[PDB]
C-alpha cells in the first residue's frame, strides 16, 4: 500500500514518529505486511479547502484490494484520526482518494505484481 | 472536488488570489459548493514536456460525478484558460487529468462519502 | 504519457539529463512521440518504504492505451533500472502505479483527447 498527504500544516509541525505511525497502522488496518507500506509526508503546501488556508489535507491511499465501502470508512476513521491529533487538522478538512489497484498495474522490483500468466 | 496542479512556474509567479479564483471558478463548473472544493497548487517543479523545461503543468481534477466527455471539454478550456493568464502556461503544455471518484472512495470527516449502507 | 517521480533522494543526487533519459527512453517504451511524454520529478521528499527512510520511489505512469499486463512488467523493468542506476534506489523499494487513462479523461490544449 501507498498513503500520500499533501498539507499546509508546516514541517516544523510534524511530530518525531509520525512516519513510523503511519506505515505500522496502516499495515495493521489494511492487513498488509509493514515490509510492504510505503507513506508520504508533505507538508508547507500552497492549497485551500473551502477557499480557505486554515490546515487541511489532501491525502491518497493506494492497496491491491483491502478498499471498500466499510474498509474505506475505517481507514477514514483512522486516518482523521491520525491527522487530528498529529498535525492539529481538523477532519472536514481532510479529503483521502482511495484506489483499489489492479495487480498488473502496480510496478515493483523489476517488474509487477502480476506474475501469474 | 479536488484540483491540482504541478507546474514548474516559479511561486512568486502565482498571483495572490489564485487558489480563490480557481475555487470559485471550479465551483462554478462543476455545480458543487465551493466549501467543498479543495485547490492545490505546486510551483517550483522539476518537470519537462515533450523534452521541453519551459512552462507546463500537470493537472488533476477529482470529482464525485460531473465528470465526462462534454464536461471535461470543458473544464479543459476553462482551467488552461486560467493557467495561460494567469500562470502564462501555454494550454497545449498542460496536462489535466479527470477522475470521476466513486462516493464510497472518499473519505472526509472521519468517514466516507458513502453514508447509505452498511 | 506522463510519468511523475516522488523520492527521498537530495536534489543533488538528481544526475544532469536524468529528465531527458526519461522523456526519450518513455517515448520509445510507450510507442508515443516524445512531443508528447511529460516528466516529473520530485526530490527530497520526506517518506518510507516498509518502515525505512532508505533511498525509496513512489511513481506514477499516466497513458491513454499502451497499459497492461507485460507491458507494465517492460516499463518497470526499464524504469526501476533507471532509478538504480542514476539515483542509487533499490527496485524493491519502488512502487509505480500504473493509469489507463481514457482519452476523454485527459484534458490538453483548451480541449481533451476524445
Amino acid at each position: 500500500p501507498m498513503f500520500i498527504v499533501n498539507t499546509n500544516v508546516p514541517r516544523a509541525s510534524v511530530p518525531d514518529g509520525f512516519l513510523s505511525e503511519l506505515t505500522q497502522q496502516l499495515a495493521q488496518a489494511t492487513g498488509k505486511p509493514p515490509q510492504y507500506i510505503a507513506v508520504h509526508v508533505v507538508p508547507d503546501q500552497l492549497m485551500a479547502f473551502g477557499g480557505s488556508s486554515e490546515p487541511c489535507a489532501l491525502c491518497s491511499l493506494h492497496s491491491i484490494g483491502k478498499i471498500g465501502g466499510a474498509q474505506n470508512r475505517s481507514y477514514s476513521k483512522l486516518l482523521c484520526g491520525l491527522l487530528a491529533e498529529r498535525l492539529r487538522i481538523s477532519p472536514d478538512r481532510v479529503y483521502i482518494n482511495y484506489y483499489d489497484m489492479n495487480a498488473a498495474n502496480v510496478g515493483w522490483n523489476n517488474s509487477t505484481f502480476a506474475l501469474e500468466h
